[PDB]
């Protein structure tokens, strides 16, 4: 199996068009940067997986349900272009009151009142917080995850409920055990660059 069949057997077709079309806007072929095609599109899968289920409820606290209901917890601006991104952004920062980051967030938690910037890492956790760090200087709540099933957070607050943050490990964890079985891990385990 080539990384580009594993990346459109892996991921829902919205995850992969999407993650398709940045590649090609930036001038990288994903035919030709496969383990960046396949670190884009579990990035924004767990991104989306982070917003899945959470909404708020009458008391204003986190409920869990798995459209249809319209008290989100998370508003998602990763996949967004920047025009809307950016956009989404403002009119949060209009109505609750939070600073304008500098750079682009990927998720708004409307419960905390923070924006968060998500990474997931094949590296030490550390070194993918600490990049993000250096940039954000800093109301954005960093989150990483790894595919070792290790997390680092600011101020180790998890944000998510334990079951949450275990099914996004879970993800990655076969993500992990499919890439290895088909011999396409070690190479995708050393490709990701700072
Ligand atoms: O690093 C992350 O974990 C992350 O979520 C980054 C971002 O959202 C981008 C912006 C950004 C830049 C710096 C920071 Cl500290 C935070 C966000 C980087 C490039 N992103 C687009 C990317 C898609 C693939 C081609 C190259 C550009 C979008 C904005
Ligand atoms: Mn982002
Ligand atoms: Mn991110």
């Amino acid at each position: 199996m080539a990384m580009e069949d594993f990346v459109r057997q892996c991921f829902n077709p919205m995850i992969v068009e999407l993650a398709e079309k940045a590649m090609k806007e930036y001038g990288e072929d994903p035919k030709i940067e496969t383990n960046k095609f396949a670190a884009i599109c579990t990035h924004l899968e767990v991104c989306f997986m982070y917003s899945d289920f959470h909404f708020i409820d009458e008391r204003g606290e986190s409920i869990i349900v798995e459209n249809a209901l319209l008290k989100h917890r998370f508003e998602i601006i990763e996949g967004r272009d920047r025009i809307m991104a950016w956009t989404v952004v403002n009119s949060i920062c209009n109505t609750t009151g939070v600073e304008k980051p500098k750079f682009l967030p990927d998720l708004y938690d409307y419960k905390e009142n923070r924006f968060i910037e998500i990474g997931v890492t094949r590296r030490e956790v550390h070194i993918y917080y600490l990049e993000k760090a250096n940039k954000i200087k800093e109301k954005t709540h960093i989150h990483i995850f790894s595919f070792t099933g290790e997390e680092m957070a600011t101020k180790a607050d998890y944000t998510l409920d334990e079951e949450s943050r275990a099914r996004i490990k879970t993800r990655l964890f076969t993500i992990r055990q499919e890439m290895a079985s088909r011999s396409l891990w070690d190479s995708f385990r050393q490709s990701e660059r700072g």
